[PDB]
């Protein structure tokens, strides 16, 4: 009733990696190491690097779902607010209740887990390209940290797993994420926030 989010490696190495946007007031995406939280604009892109150190077979894939940080919200699916799940602002490919989609991947599936309700998204797993080290996915989240009667201020982390052809896991990772009309700001408080204590 809850997906595990234990950092797991596995065979193949795999971890994530982030860009280093800064916090200036301007940015739209931009992730903290010291708190593993990503702080991102509403419907922005939200690059998120996937790196190895060997190359899965052919047939893994790489799923993102969300769930509440706080242990008592866990076993609540995290889903667009009342509001944005009527907003009609469709990619064609996305279900309107899905907090998290994939920009620009028209193999890009959505999933409604059958037996526990939770969202997911999911992509095929893209060896880096030539002169590239990695392969990045451009993640976009489709409601604030703090829509009333949808996330209603509380935390999220997002779970990327890598996954054979089955669905069987082979690697895990995860972040914070919180959407928020400035994550420059806010990724400076919360930093600051820490330091203090
Ligand atoms: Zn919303």
């Amino acid at each position: 009733s809850v997906p595990s989010q234990k950092t797991y490696q596995g065979s193949y190495g795999f971890r994530l990696g982030f860009l280093h946007s800064g916090t200036a007031k301007s940015v739209t995406c931009t992730y903290s190491p010291a708190l593993n939280k990503l702080f991102c604009q509403l419907a922005k892109t939200c690059p998120v690097q996937l790196w190895v150190d060997s190359t899965p077979p052919p047939g893994t894939r790489v799923r993102a779902m969300a769930i509440y940080k706080q242990s008592q919200h866990m076993t609540e699916v995290v889903r667009r607010c009342p509001h944005h799940e009527r907003c009609s602002d469709s990619d064609g490919l996305a279900p309107p209740q899905h907090l998290i989609r994939v920009e620009g991947n028209l193999r890009a599936e959505y999933l409604d887990d059958r037996n526990t309700f939770r969202h997911s998204v999911v992509v095929p797993c893209e060896p880096p390209e030539v002169g590239s080290d990695c392969t990045t996915i451009h993640y976009n989240y489709m409601c604030y940290s703090s829509c009333m009667g949808g996330m209603n201020r509380r935390p999220i982390l997002t779970i990327i797993t890598l996954e054979d052809s089955s669905g069987n896991l082979l690697g895990r990772d995860s972040f914070e994420v919180r959407v928020c009309a400035c994550p420059g700001r806010d990724r400076r408080t919360e930093e600051e926030n820490l330091r203090k204590k």
